């Protein structure tokens, strides 16, 4: 079990454009391709990022292109983020998985606002970020692709993928 193993479980595959729990358009393993409520925007966005004219269905060898990408993107967002790092680098192997989903499915932004759960998590309080983290927007729209997540964070180990 690996980050990408585990991104795959949670994301799964789609190759035709989907909104995701947050309501935004999405494609591939939980690729985002815009929060424009604008289904054409979302289908120009695609051939951008591919290369050509897609339509809005794409390839598995190009989604995990994108899968990739959007991996690398989510580390460099978290090492770039004065918030973030520090609470990175004081996670154990497994809880830094957990850390780079997250950052993954709810981009940066999102996450460095939870300033009470990096708190948490950096002085190893796993029981209550669990709890604050469960009672989030982020948790209550997503729960199925949240609640792994969430339970990792607890326990530090790769059970909640088993
Ligand atoms: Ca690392
Ligand atoms: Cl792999
Ligand atoms: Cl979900």
């Amino acid at each position: 079990m690996n980050i990408f193993e585990m991104l795959r479980i949670d994301e799964g595959l789609r190759l035709k454009i989907y909104k995701d729990c947050e309501g935004y358009y999405t494609i591939g393993i939980g690729h985002l391709l815009t929060k424009s409520p604008d289904l054409n925007a979302a289908k120009s966005e695609l051939d951008k990022a591919i290369g050509r004219n897609c339509n809005g269905v794409i390839t598995k060898d190009e989604a995990e292109k994108l899968f990739n990408q959007d991996v690398d993107a989510a580390v460099r967002g978290i090492l770039r983020n004065a918030k973030l790092k520090p609470v990175y680098d004081s996670l154990d192997a497994v809880r830094r998985c957990a850390a780079i989903n997250e950052v993954f499915q709810m981009g940066v932004t999102g996450v460095a606002g939870f300033t009470n759960v990096l708190r948490m998590l950096q002085q190893k309080r796993w029981d209550e970020a669990a709890v604050n983290l469960a009672k989030s927007r982020w948790y209550n729209q997503c729960p199925d692709r949240a609640k792994r997540v969430i339970t990792t964070f607890r326990t530090g180990t790769w059970d909640a993928y088993k």
